[PDB]
């Protein structure tokens, strides 16, 4: 359980009261201004190696739903792009809106997408996620925008279990899932140094935000929107608009992998 949320009283505007790093120098998300984000030809190609992925559980954590992976060995890993070394996939989760016109955390020329998928990875130079979160290169989060259109067949297994995890703390087995089914065809990206977008807002993340959104259906996104922030029998707070808005870029540069 957790004290914070996305309401007027417990939401992003107030997180700095408990997490003063909320007003820090490398906070996420950010707007990606395509007039000022510059192509960097020294960026390597991004390497997604998810064939050996081992999914474990799906959980309503009170702010989102998350799907966890066995990160005890190099199985599903992210390498290349801006990264040095190997980063193991730990979990994925989403942020979404009440309406299709909002829901993403990152924006592109101020445009908000209907949702955003985060695949969270940690740097194996550290022992575990707990050590990695204390370092500036501890995590790599691969961010993928969702737009509404045709169904994403690789999302359907997720959508099909959401009715079983409606309220905070509900969970299920979630085995044999292939996260490659959530990727777009193109791996062109923007990258910058930032932070977790949820508490504790640690400044430990290399963000890799893909340019090409995936398409999901209205049925699929509606299932997201029928989840609850609350626990069982508590006053219903539909789980929508669980996104932090864009934060000041301060001294940073966003780099593009493409011209
Ligand atoms: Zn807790
Ligand atoms: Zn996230």
């Amino acid at each position: 359980h957790h004290h914070w949320g996305y309401g007027k009283h417990n939401g992003p505007e107030h997180w700095h009261k408990d997490f003063p790093i909320a007003k820090g120098e490398r906070q996420s998300p950010v707007d990606i201004d395509t007039h000022t984000a510059k192509y960097d030809p020294s960026l390597k190609p991004l390497s997604v190696s998810y064939d050996q992925a081992t999914s474990l559980r799906i959980l309503n954590n009170g702010h989102s739903f998350q799907v966890t992976f066995d990160d005890s060995q190099d199985k599903a890993v992210l390498k290349g792009g801006p990264l040095d070394g190997t980063y193991r996939l730990l979990q994925f989760h989403f942020h979404w809106g009440s309406l299709d016109g909002q829901g993403s955390e990152h924006t592109v020329d101020k445009k908000k997408y209907a949702a955003e998928l985060h695949l969270v990875h940690w740097n194996t130079k550290y022992g575990d996620v707990g050590k990695a979160v204390q370092q500036p290169d501890g995590l790599a989060v691969l961010g993928i925008f969702l737009k509404v259109g045709s169904a994403k067949p690789g999302l359907q297994k997720v959508v099909d279990v959401l009715d079983s995890i409606k309220t905070e703390g509900k969970s299920a087995d979630f085995t044999n899932f292939d996260p490659r089914g959530l990727l777009p065809e193109s791996l062109d990206y923007w990258t910058y140094p930032g932070s977790l977008t949820t508490p504790p807002l640690a400044e430990c993340v290399t963000w890799i935000v893909l340019k090409e959104p995936i398409s999901v259906s209205s049925e699929q996104v509606l299932k997201f929107r029928k989840l609850n922030f609350n626990g069982e029998g508590e006053p219903e707070e539909l789980m929508v608009d669980n996104w932090r808005p864009a934060q000041p870029l301060k001294n940073r540069q966003i780099k593009a992998s493409f011209k």
